[PDB]
């Protein structure tokens, strides 16, 4: 062990341990003074240039902003901020979805439910102040408390290609619109109902995103007993995204409504 220690705005933070790594960054399990537990992202910023820079002040703003409008978006507490370095302490998470939905063995429909209606109010929450994430996938949720947190705004730049929008797939906001995270997110529930994605099983990575923009490639929908639930992952994952539904509509729709 270690007395191992952050100082944030002045105060004292021991870590007991790290749990993220990568990119100058680091996200650690921390204990403040009052004993109670935090996690603390850092971000070194010797290497990054003012595109970066400008990328992780507009996370900060954007999580600041957010914070009053949803308790789905994870919570920011204190950050400092300075030319070396970015500190940041937010509420801390038991797991995230993306390790979550491997280990569990089958899911509660009642549990899915409430999953998919956190992940509906987030995503709708950062719509209604122009952010349009357009990489959503399980592992930008966290689950605190049996409740599903939005963390990353798809902001401040191997990974599943497994939860990706057709459109993304064309220039290769006037090709990506909103519609691009319902498929996303229609994704995630597809996950969650018939336990793996639309083209899971489907072979080089290159092959896969010939299968998301082919029109002619159907995705099965088995005959679930929950038919609302059946219906919303069929307009969620609709190619065309002038037909494919809309989140108001999503929260609407009497899977989300009627129980
Ligand atoms: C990068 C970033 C992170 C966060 C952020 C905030 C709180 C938080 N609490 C937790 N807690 C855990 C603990 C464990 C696991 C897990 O299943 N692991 C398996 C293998 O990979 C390592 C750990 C996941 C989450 N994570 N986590 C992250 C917020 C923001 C806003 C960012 O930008």
């Amino acid at each position: 062990g270690s007395n191992e220690c952050i100082s944030v705005k002045g105060r004292i933070y021991s870590i007991l341990k790290q749990i993220g790594s990568g990119g100058s960054s680091k996200v650690f399990q921390v204990l403040n003074e009052k004993k109670q537990i935090y996690a603390i992202k850092y971000v070194n910023l010797e290497e990054a240039d003012n595109q970066t820079l400008d990328s992780y002040r507009n996370e900060i703003a954007y999580l600041n902003k957010l914070q009053q409008h949803s308790d789905k978006i994870i919570r920011l507490y204190d950050y400092e901020i300075t030319d070396q370095y970015i500190y940041m302490v937010m509420e801390c998470g038991n797991i995230d979805l993306n390790s979550w939905l491997k280990k569990k063995k089958s899911i509660d429909p009642w549990e899915r439910k409430s999953y998919w209606k956190n992940m509906l109010e987030a995503v709708h929450t950062i719509h209604q102040h122009g952010i349009v994430h357009s990489d959503l996938k399980p592992a930008n949720f966290l689950i605190v408390d049996g409740m599903l947190k939005l963390i990353d705004f798809g902001i401040a730049n191997v990974g599943t290609v497994n939860y990706m929008p057709p459109e993304a797939i064309k220039d290769m906001k006037s090709k990506i619109s909103p519609k691009s995270d319902v498929w996303s997110l229609g994704c995630i529930l597809y996950y969650m109902t018939y336990g793996k994605t639309p083209f899971q099983q489907i072979i080089n990575q290159i092959s896969k995103l010939h299968a998301i923009i082919d029109p002619n490639h159907e995705i099965e929908f088995p005959d679930i007993p929950e038919k609302d639930l059946q219906d919303v992952l069929k307009c969620c994952l609709k190619r065309d995204p002038k037909q494919r539904i809309s989140i108001p509509e999503l929260l609407a729709h009497p899977y989300v409504q009627i129980q």
